[PDB]
C-alpha cells in the first residue's frame, strides 16, 4: 500500500500527503490507507481545477495554511463573498462560490450530510465523489461539464481497480470513519 501510493501518485502529491500526516503526528508508513486517501483527494482537487476554462478556479487545497487563508481572505475582500469557517478546496470565479470537494470510500449521500453539517455555510458548494461512479453536489449543480466529471470518476475507478489488483481495496474501502 505504501508502494502503491508511491507508485500511482505523483511526487508532489505524495510529499503533501506526508507533510499533512506528520503534522498530526501520524506515520504514512503505518496509516497507509489514510495516506492513500489524502493523495486521492488531492489528485481529485487538481483534476477538478483543470476542468474549467483557463482561469476558472483558484486552488486552495494543497497550500500551506497562511497562503490558503491569504487566498481565501483576499477573495472574500475582493468579492463580498462571506468568510468560510474551514478552508475550502477551490474558489469558482465563474459561479463566485467556494467549493468543498469530498472523496468517499463509503456512500456519497452520507458523506455529503456529514460534510454539510461540519461546514457551516449556506454558501460553500459541496461536491462528493466515490470510487464507483457516484456524485452528489449541492442543489444538483455539478459545476463542471459531464466530460470533466467523467475523467474524475474514471480515474477514481481506475485507482480502485488498481488497489483491488494488489489486494489493497477491501482494507482501503473499510478505513473511512463517520
Ligand atoms: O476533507 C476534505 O475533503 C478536506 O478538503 C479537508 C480540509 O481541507 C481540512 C479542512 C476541512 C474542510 C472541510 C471540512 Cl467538512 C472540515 C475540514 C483542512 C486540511 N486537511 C488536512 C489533513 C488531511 C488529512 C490528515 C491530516 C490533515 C484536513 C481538514
Ligand atoms: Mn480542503
Ligand atoms: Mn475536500
Amino acid at each position: 500500500m505504501e508502494d502503491f501510493v508511491r507508485q500511482c501518485f505523483n511526487p508532489m502529491i505524495v510529499e503533501l500527503a506526508e507533510k499533512a500526516m506528520k503534522e498530526y503526528g501520524e506515520d504514512p508508513k503505518i496509516e497507509t490507507n489514510k495516506f492513500a486517501a489524502i493523495c486521492t483527494h488531492l489528485e481529485v482537487c487538481f483534476m477538478y481545477s483543470d476542468g474549467g476554462s483557463k482561469h476558472r478556479f483558484e486552488i486552495i487545497e494543497g497550500r500551506d495554511r497562511i497562503m490558503a487563508w491569504t487566498v481565501v481572505n483576499s477573495i472574500c475582500n475582493t468579492t463580498g463573498v462571506e468568510k468560510p469557517k474551514f478552508l475550502p478546496d477551490l474558489y469558482d470565479y465563474k459561479e463566485n462560490r467556494f467549493i468543498e470537494i469530498g472523496v468517499t470510500r463509503r456512500e456519497v449521500h452520507i458523506y455529503y450530510l456529514e460534510k454539510a453539517n461540519k461546514i457551516k455555510s449556506e454558501k460553500t458548494h459541496i461536491h462528493i465523489f466515490s470510487f464507483t461512479g457516484e456524485e452528489m453536489a449541492t442543489k444538483a449543480d455539478y459545476t463542471l461539464d459531464e466530460e470533466s466529471r467523467a475523467r474524475i470518476k474514471t480515474r477514481l475507478f481506475t485507482i480502485r481497480q488498481e488497489m483491488a489488483s494488489r489486494s489493497l481495496w477491501d482494507s482501503f474501502r473499510q478505513s473511512e470513519r463517520a
